[PDB]
């Protein structure tokens, strides 16, 4: 899998996921604003905070802490390709040719409903966003001896990574495994995925994927040593079903680390 990463084209991921029709949030039935609502429901229960958090597997996207960033000081992103922390820094720095998240961030700011704007919104995330990381889901320490990122983190985000780069489900529970040793016990964490998914494209790379159920995911948080609070399902759409990949649907998880 990791050789397959390599031949990742962020531009082109952000195209086939985050542009036109599943980029186009002016439909409520859309992923992207479903996604969106999980996350900000979850945080708007005000049950989940603290002052560190880690986003696992950031890839070139920021759209995933949107809701998150007014909850958290301290937010660590992460990625295993360097071209995402890349992409991921001409976006924190308002760099030249930076991926526009402008319809994502207005989003948000309609859906949590408090009236702010969306350059506020921008201006909080880039704030609070302290340093971008690289990552091995693969090793038993995520992110290895010594990162600049407080540990454990309060609370753990991580969207479409774990699936992603499972050959399959005794993979994702061992990435799991990981991923949760960053997690402080009683620390919380939001998981989004693919369903039923084998494979999806980013350029040239063709990225294989394990295909999971909503109970396959339960099941795996709770050998985790998670408490599933939450677990919902997006049942994918034909409108949105092009030749990009081949997912069934997406999971939102809300688990809480009994620790
Ligand atoms: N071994 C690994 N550990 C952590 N991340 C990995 C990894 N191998 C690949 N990845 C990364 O996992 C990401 C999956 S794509 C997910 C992007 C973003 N989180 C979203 O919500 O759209 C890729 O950026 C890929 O580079
Ligand atoms: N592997 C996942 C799939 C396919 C590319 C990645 C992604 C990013 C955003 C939404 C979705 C999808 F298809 F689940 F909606 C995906």
């Amino acid at each position: 899998v990791a050789s397959a990463y390599q031949r990742f084209e962020p531009r082109a991921y952000l195209r086939n996921n985050y542009a036109p029709p599943r980029g186009d949030l002016c439909n409520p039935n859309g992923v992207g604003p479903w996604k969106l609502r999980c996350l900000a429901q979850t945080f708007a229960t005000g049950e989940v905070s603290g002052r560190t958090l880690i986003d696992i597997g950031s890839g070139p996207t920021v759209y995933q802490l949107l809701s998150a960033c007014s909850h958290f000081e301290d937010i660590t992103m992460t990625d295993f390709l360097e071209v995402n922390r890349q992409e991921l820094g001409r976006w924190l720095q308002e760099e030249p040719g930076a991926f526009n998240w402008s319809m994502y961030s207005q989003h948000a700011c309609l859906i949590e409903g408090k009236g702010e704007c969306w350059q506020d919104k921008e201006r909080q995330l880039r704030a609070r966003v302290k340093r971008v990381l690289p990552i091995d889901v693969h090793q038993p320490q995520p992110l290895g001896a010594g990162s600049p990122a407080p540990l454990p983190a309060d609370a753990l985000v991580s969207a479409f990574c774990l699936e992603a780069v499972s050959p399959d489900l005794a993979s994702f529970q061992r990435a799991l495994d990981h991923i949760t040793t960053l997690l402080r016990p009683g620390g919380h964490l939001l998981l989004i995925g693919a369903l039923e998914e084998s494979w999806y494209l980013a350029g040239e790379a063709r990225l294989t994927v394990v295909p999971v159920s909503e109970e396959e995911v339960r099941e795996a948080l709770v050998r985790s040593g998670y408490k599933v609070r939450d677990l919902r399902t997006y049942i994918m759409p034909a409108h949105l079903q092009t030749g990009v990949d081949d997912v069934k649907g997406v999971f939102f998880a809300w688990a809480q680390k009994v620790g």
